[PDB]
Order: C-alpha cells, then structure tokens, then sequence
C-alpha cells in the first residue's frame, strides 16, 4: 500500500542527507572547475567536468525520486532545469572548441549556480 513520503519522516531524512551530500560533492567540483579553468590545465578540466555532471545526474535523480514517492514539485525543479540546461551549453562550447562562449557561460553558470544552492536547502527545510 502507499503512502506520501511526507509522511515517513524516517525514509524522508534519509533522501534529503543524500541530496544534501550529492548537492555538496556537485558544488566541490564546480568550484574546482572554476579554479582548473582559470589554470588551463586541459586534461584536469575534462576529468572534473566529466565528474561533475555525474555528481548532477545523481542529485537529479535522487530529487525525481522524491517527487515520485508524493513530494510536491518545488520551484527548485525550474531553476535547477535552467542550471542543467546552461551547463550542457558549456559543455557543447567546449566540445566544439569554442572558448568564447564557455567563458561567458561560465560566468552565467556561476550566479545560477549559487541561487541553486541557496533556493534549494531553503525549499529543504519545509519538504
Ligand atoms: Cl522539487
């Protein structure tokens, strides 16, 4: 039989210490990204960029996966659809060997970035 995990409070602290622990991995990386971008060292840069969209697709994953056990979708699914869809644009620029685009994104990526961070653990604290 079902129930909204709302409701289980035991099984919902367990998803929302994994999102929060996915959230912190992802926003190391990004942050070492930063600093690896502004180095040059090209090798280092696709190693974290590969690392960090692995660390995104489980923080997405995991928060599907409240919404489909009965939380309600908050707003930190748009503006972190606006976040994934900013970031498969840089990682297209850098594909494509285009570094004037990859700068300017990576500059709009770091301000959408801290909004996630600040507009998700806020949402956490009432889900
Ligand atoms: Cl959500």
């Amino acid at each position: 039989h079902h129930e909204n995990l709302y409701f289980q409070s035991s099984e919902k602290e367990e998803l929302f210490e994994k999102l929060k622990q996915t959230a912190d991995e992802a926003v190391q990386l990004f942050q070492r990204l930063r600093e690896i971008f502004d180095k040059g060292d090209d090798d280092s840069f696709e190693q974290v960029l590969e690392e960090l969209e692995e660390a995104l697709q489980k923080h997405r994953q995991l928060a599907d996966q409240g919404r489909k056990k009965g939380l309600l979708t908050s707003e930190a699914a748009k503006q972190g659809d606006q976040f994934v869809q900013l970031f498969q644009r840089f990682r297209e620029a850098w594909d494509k060997g285009d570094k004037d685009s990859l700068e300017q994104i990576l500059e709009e990526l770091e301000q959408v970035a801290q909004k996630a961070v600040e507009l998700g653990l806020k949402i956490l604290k009432t889900q």
